């Protein structure tokens, strides 16, 4: 089911191709999910244009939805990421940090602890050295030495930090067998490879060519409540992928329940995808939070204060099925019949969607499975 997803969904995409553009050869990895909850758990902090244009800039359209479902719209996904319909591998996690000395508005850290279950703190800002290590100790133990280090300096003038990370690697419900994983081709060039960890297995697989993406389209089915969806651009079609993904599509596909014997040949790989949210997002039309002229009077009342550090951090690690456990073994009528050799070997989109809500928990783009 969806209530905000579309409203998450064209946020996604318009994310996506903002980083898509700018950056060139880069994989891309955020999280649509973890980026705007907690915005929106923001919102509830700030006041007039400042709010307006966040809601807005999360792609939410403020006159035609009452802003209690936005809020209403997050909490209930939240509350399947807590304890969904299964327990899925998510190190996720919202830290803010303002000033030791700015009273703060006990409503707005009500929500932000109740309501969006978010971690705040107060921290001394004079010692901005101090402050980094306190952030980035708060998301390295959330992420249990994941993430290292995420801040690499603070303005002079910070009183308000926020910092914003997932990281996932979920356990396949049909995993790949270790056996198979060999060293394999890929294109990061129409003349050039490199070599990567190629997983490989022949099975009825839920995949698909589309004529309209130009591209063959992968439903991997997580050990969780995710499922992962993977676009092989055609020859070329690259960019048309990436320009003709909608909402609608995408949903057909989670619609789509078929499979066929298919040789499925997917890269091994854990890719990171680090953001600078102020700027990511001021492209996207929210700018007035980050500046002095912020109205952030449900965070403090009587002092200036502005979002002066906002930050992401997704990491995605890929294999043949999280760690060894309950392995669970199932069997597969593949028919005696030429299957389709699908290789994940050159530059491909994927998202990864939470099965109930239907929440784009992370886009990306792999252009090299290399670089991390």
């Amino acid at each position: 089911f969806n209530k905000i997803t579309p409203n998450l969904a064209e946020f996604a995409f318009s994310l996506y191709r903002q980083l898509a553009h700018q950056s060139n050869s880069t994989n891309i990895l955020f999280s649509p999910v973890s980026i705007a909850t907690a915005f929106a758990m923001l919102s509830l902090g700030t006041k007039a244009d400042t709010h307006d244009e966040i809601l807005e800039g999360l792609n939410f359209n403020l006159t035609e939805i009452p802003e209690a479902q936005i809020h209403e719209g997050f909490q209930e996904l939240l509350r399947t990421l807590n304890q969904p319909d299964s327990q899925l591998q998510l190190t996720t996690g919202n830290g803010l940090f303002l000033s030791e000395g700015l009273k703060l508005v006990d409503k707005f850290l009500e929500d932000v602890k109740k309501l969006y279950h978010s971690e705040a703190f107060t921290v001394n800002f004079g010692d901005t050295e101090e402050a980094k290590k306190q952030i980035n100790d708060y998301v390295e133990k959330g992420t249990q030495g994941k993430i290292v280090d995420l801040v690499k300096e603070l303005d002079r003038d910070t009183v308000f930090a926020l910092v914003n990370y997932i990281f996932f690697k979920g356990k396949w419900e049909r995993p790949f067998e270790v056996k198979d994983t060999e060293e394999e081709d890929f294109h990061v060039d129409q003349v050039t490879t490199v070599k990567v960890p190629m997983m490989k297995r022949l099975g009825m697989f839920n995949i698909q060519h589309c004529k309209k993406l130009s591209s063959w389209v992968l439903l991997m089915k997580y050990l969780g409540n995710a499922t992962a969806i993977f676009f092989l651009p055609d020859e070329g079609k690259l960019q048309h992928l990436e320009n003709e993904l909608t909402h609608d599509i995408i949903t057909k596909f989670l619609e789509n329940e078929d499979r066929r014997s298919a040789s499925l040949h997917l890269p091994k790989l854990s890719i990171t995808g680090t953001y600078d949210l102020k700027s990511v997002l001021g492209q996207l039309g929210i700018t007035k939070v980050f500046s002095n002229g912020a109205d952030l009077s449900g965070v403090t009342e009587e002092a200036p204060l502005k979002l002066s550090k906002a930050v992401h951090k997704a990491v995605l690690t890929i294999d043949e099925k999280g760690t060894e456990a309950a392995g669970a073994m199932f069997l597969e009528a593949i028919p005696m019949s030429i299957p389709p050799e699908v290789k994940f070997n050159k530059p491909f989109v994927f998202l990864m969607i939470e099965q109930n809500t239907k929440s784009p928990l992370f886009m990306g783009k792999v252009v090299n499975p290399t670089q991390k």
